[PDB]
């Protein structure tokens, strides 16, 4: 039932801006934690930022002050504002929701920083 | 530091079986949820199974019956038994841990090629 659609990704001049969105459709039967994981070329997965059900934000020390995460509950959509894009920020970005520990993933969106 | 060292990967023949191990090291926080996510061509990233600490065990519908996740709190190790490995089960498997009330970590990954 649950489905997470992502968008907003693309190529950027190193230092530019981007905003990714994670649309959520289906029955979650409860508010969830929504996080963002990214995977650099030929590398593992890494926790970027998260916003708990209650509304508590968290950021990978690495991206503080550059990445901003917001959630519009009405639209059931999570956003990730990416500014000050560095090359190290190149990779595939995935949103993941944790709502019984049921977990879901998006199909990723690509982000390459010149 | 929290080091998740996973292993048991490899190449199998369809119908075969394989067991994976996710070693948890440096976990100062209470019981966390430990599970596995696989990255497979034709399907992208997907959650396979998780064990939440209280003992609750969850499974991805597509692997219920074929997969079994277990834990040894002694060795601080989590196992995933994979039976009837179908070709569609091919991919990179990573275990992750989530300690919080959320911070999650991932291992390097282990390749599983179902011929």
């Amino acid at each position: 039932d649950v489905q997470l659609v992502e968008s907003g990704g693309g190529s950027v001049q190193a230092g530019g801006s981007l905003r990714l969105s994670c649309a959520v459709s289906g029955s979650t039967y409860s508010p969830c934690t929504t996080g963002w994981v990214r995977q650099a070329p030929g590398k593992g997965l890494e926790w970027v930022s998260s916003i708990s059900s209650p509304g508590t934000i968290y950021y990978q020390d690495s991206v503080k002050g550059r990445f901003t995460i917001s959630r519009d509950n009405a639209k059931n959509t999570v956003y990730l504002q990416m500014n000050s894009l560095q090359r190290e920020d190149t990779g595939m970005y995935y949103c993941q929701i944790q709502c019984s520990i049921r977990e879901y993933w998006g199909q990723g969106t690509q982000v390459t920083v010149s």
